[PDB]
């Protein structure tokens, strides 16, 4: 359950793909404007489940985790996908930190 | 239309049992040592349908593996990337989840 | 490991409200004339997760679009067509369902 | 919702998987095996939702009928994808009939 | 043979009822060919089961078949039993089954 | 995530071999009526169980069945199924039974 | 499956099992009997999975090495639980070392 | 018989990539220094199921918390200190594992 597409190489999934690897994810964090991009290989999972977004208090710190839970039949992995520092007083909402 | 997060709320007990421990391992190996308290406070949920996109990245003579979600238009169109790790260029192209 | 059927039950009042004006629909244009009585006596539901391939194809100098089913693995992996339509080289591929007789 | 992604030219797997599908489906329905077969197309849908398989009385005949209906944010759609004639003490199990 | 043995014999109660009856009398139409009218559980007894199913790939002869055998823990009741198979080609990925052989 | 999905395959152990090899040949011998002469187990893949057996007397339309109905336990799946059946008098004792 | 209870005061029961084998336990580790042994609360998870016991050649050492595998349904984690010094021709069988 | 160990084997591959790290890592922990060539030889397998007690313990004014692990019967019936850390009497009782 939720297994991994046969690797290929990409066809127009680069113009999808390509722009937000290159962006400011590797660009932000890993140094800064990457040269050379041409991903090579690209291998899909369908994926149905939930997030849950958490406000965690942990030794007088406060955190917001984003945890992914798959659905049974994709799998079912309880994962950690981000976290950030926030304040007591922040609301909860969506986010990604890099 | 789906997607949005439900009214963040206090956390069940069944949120605190399947969450915590889960948490609680990510805090330890983020900060390279165990918590000694360790509480959930408030929960939203979202229902996610998507498709993770694993990709074999080859930049300026580097070689990473990234993982990129894309989510259904009907579950709020977002693509972002989730995590990467460093790789060599004959390794497997294989599930993986890499933190900090 | 999903997808396989529940045991059949005798409808709920919701099930006939959704179920049968598209059934009575399709009896009619089968047959060539609306049936009189239509009684739904027993229901199996199955959850289907997986893609629909709408393709068009060429075969002997003709062309048809066809609708194709694949399900996921956990969700039993079955391919099959679920229609197919006469087209022309020129037709736009879109989504389609077509029943024949 | 339940949008179908752009044109392509088909891959090399998917020529491979669906192509027997569809020969033998023109076989049957011409009563006779094709001699190209081509797929020069191929347009692709994601759809959840759940197929209700029923035993339908109509005057005075019985029918197993298959139902497809898509989750709302797949479309919403209902829709028949087949019949068969059947007995009335037939079990409901399921079927695909051309 | 410390676990594994069988309760003993009594009537269902109305939770057997509910979970199990569905369940056998679907088995019974698949296996006539035609719904029963009526089905009733007059009887249960229940045993706790702890082993593996192997799922295996045999070549006899020349032919090949898929095999399920179920292996119950020694502390279970020790039991090897195929339940069992279908013809494969050595080519088939070995992968879970049960075969009913249903009418 | 839930228990009972099958291991990778592989070829059988020597254990494997002489458990299973004389239980499979018994078996090939009542199915086709004679003894075969080549058997081998060529590759093997598990499945952890953990679960209920139970065995049911079921009166149907004037007929009486016993009834081998297996349930696994909810973080092994859930999973309710019938692996077998035989013809009993409604006379007979529920025992347990193995019905090829 | 495989969370914690809630902690709660010993049972009866359990004072009477365990307390024996703590106190024993402590013995050991501190090299004398102690006077006074009190278990105060208890906490209990089940636990499914296998113990696979390695002989383990590292840097011309041998070890031992009991590693405890908890089935996917009970959290998935891999743990070492105990090592000993062995020799290379000692047989390979259940341990706990203290 | 009740939680019996399996015929020492040569490690598979799947075994090797599965416990050559953790191994790794405990070693390193244990000698301050991380090992060159880590090898596993020889594994034998035993199937346990069981419960873990974790235990606040109070002896002569100190306080442990010990991880007690319990066999079921037909797994044997052992019962068994895992590990214990030291304390303090206001520190939550959750999961540890500790190696010193």
């Amino acid at each position: 359950c939720g297994g991994l597409t046969t690797s290929v190489r990409p066809s127009n999934e680069d113009k999808q793909l390509l722009t937000p690897v290159v962006k400011d994810y590797i660009a932000q964090q890993l140094g800064r404007e990457p040269s050379e991009v041409k991903i090579t290989e690209v291998s899909r999972q369908i994926v149905n489940g939930t997030n849950h977004f958490l406000k965690v208090e942990h030794d007088g710190n406060c955190w917001h985790v984003r945890v992914h839970e798959a659905l049974p039949c994709y799998g079912g992995k309880v994962e950690v996908h981000s976290h950030k520092v926030a304040s007591v007083g922040d609301p909860l909402t969506y986010f990604l930190e890099h």
